[PDB]
C-alpha cells in the first residue's frame, strides 16, 4: 500500500501542489503552528457546543448529508480571530492555491468550517466534494484543472482509532468507479495542525470512531476559484470585522472584486467598471 506523502510545509512547499496534482493528496505536516490551533479552538468552541444537528428543523437550508453525530460551523471569520487572521493569510496556503489556480484565475474560500465529530460517529461514504453544491463540476472535462481544493486541517489527532479520514491515491484521474471500496484507501494520520490536502476529484470519506471516547475536530477549507460561488456568505459580517482584515482576506471572503486569468480579463463582481473595494472605499487592516 502506498501511503499519502507527508510534506514539511517549510522545506517543502514548492511540492506540496505538484504532489497532490499527481497523487491526489498530501499531508502537509505543521500546516498551522499548535498556538493558532489552540487560539482557533477556544474561539469557535461554544460556537460548536451551540450547533445542531446539520439536519436541524429550524434551518431552512438543512444539510441532509452529513450524520447527526457531526457538528458543522462555517463562516468563521465573525467568531475567530486566529482564522480571520493568521489563516486566512497563510503563506502557504496562498503559495499552494496560486500553483493550483494559476490556469483559472483569482481564487477565493468557498467554505472554511470546523467540523467535530461525536464519539462512535459512523465513517462517511466514499465520496467526492461539491456534488451537494455544484452540479457545474460534474460536466466538467475529465481532464480539467481541479477548481477547488480541501484543507483537511487536523484541530485533535487523527488515528486511526478515531476516525482518520480514508482517501483512495489516484482516485482523482478515475473516470471508472467500479474500483471504489475502502479496500483501496489509507489512512491520514495526523497530530494537530498537519492538514490533508485533496481535490474536488479525490475520493475520501471521514473514518468511523471506535473508542467510542474520543472526540475528533478538524478545519476544513475549501479553496475555489473566483468563479465558482461559495457554498458560505459573508455578507452579514459586521463591517468593523471586514475592515480589520488585509485586502486580501476581504477578498477571500467576497469582499472584493475579482480578476479571471483572460488576458483581457474584465473581471467579476465589478461595478461599472471599478472594484467593490474602491466604490465602496472599504477600508482594510483597521483594528476594531
Ligand atoms: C455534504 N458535504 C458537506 O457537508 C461538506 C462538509 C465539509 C466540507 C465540504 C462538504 N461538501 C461536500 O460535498 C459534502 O461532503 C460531501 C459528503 C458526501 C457524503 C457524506 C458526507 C459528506
Ligand atoms: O471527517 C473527515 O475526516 C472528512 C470529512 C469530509 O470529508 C466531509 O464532510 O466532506
Ligand atoms: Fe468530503
Amino acid at each position: 500500500k502506498s501511503q499519502i506523502p507527508r510534506l514539511s510545509a517549510i522545506n517543502d512547499l514548492h511540492k506540496i501542489w505538484p504532489t497532490v496534482e499527481e497523487h491526489g493528496a498530501a499531508i502537509i505536516e505543521s500546516f498551522l503552528s499548535l498556538d493558532i490551533v489552540r487560539r482557533l479552538n477556544e474561539e469557535v468552541d461554544p460556537f460548536v457546543k451551540i450547533e445542531p444537528i446539520p439536519a436541524a428543523k429550524t434551518k431552512d437550508h438543512p444539510n441532509h448529508v452529513l450524520s447527526t453525530t457531526t457538528r458543522l460551523v462555517n463562516v468563521l471569520a465573525p467568531i475567530s480571530k486566529a482564522y480571520r487572521e493568521d489563516v486566512l493569510n497563510s503563506k502557504v496556503l496562498h503559495r499552494i492555491c496560486s500553483d493550483a489556480f494559476h490556469v483559472y484565475g483569482d481564487y477565493w474560500v468557498l467554505m472554511g468550517a470546523v467540523m467535530e465529530l461525536a464519539p462512535s460517529n459512523p465513517a462517511q461514504p466514499l465520496h467526492r466534494d461539491m456534488r451537494f453544491s455544484h452540479p457545474i463540476v460534474e460536466y466538467l472535462k475529465p481532464d480539467a484543472p481541479a477548481t477547488s481544493i480541501n484543507f483537511l486541517v487536523a484541530l485533535s489527532p487523527f488515528t486511526a482509532e478515531n476516525g482518520a479520514t480514508h482517501v483512495i491515491l489516484g482516485s482523482h484521474k478515475w473516470q471508472n468507479l467500479s474500483n471504489v471500496s475502502m479496500d483501496a484507501t489509507v489512512r491520514a494520520l495526523m497530530n494537530p495542525g498537519d492538514a490533508l490536502l485533496i481535490t474536488d476529484s479525490t475520493i475520501h470519506c471521514g473514518g468511523a470512531e471506535t473508542t467510542g471516547t474520543e472526540t475528533r475536530r478538524l478545519l476544513t477549507i475549501t479553496m475555489g476559484i473566483s468563479q465558482l460561488t461559495p457554498l458560505e456568505s459573508n455578507l452579514a459580517v459586521p463591517r468593523p470585522v471586514i475592515e480589520s482584515l488585509t485586502p486580501l482576506a476581504q477578498r477571500l471572503l467576497g469582499w472584493a472584486s475579482q480578476r479571471s486569468a483572460a488576458p483581457r480579463d474584465i473581471g467579476l463582481l465589478t461595478i461599472r467598471g471599478n472594484s467593490i473595494e474602491k466604490t465602496m472605499n472599504l477600508k482594510a487592516e483597521q483594528p476594531l
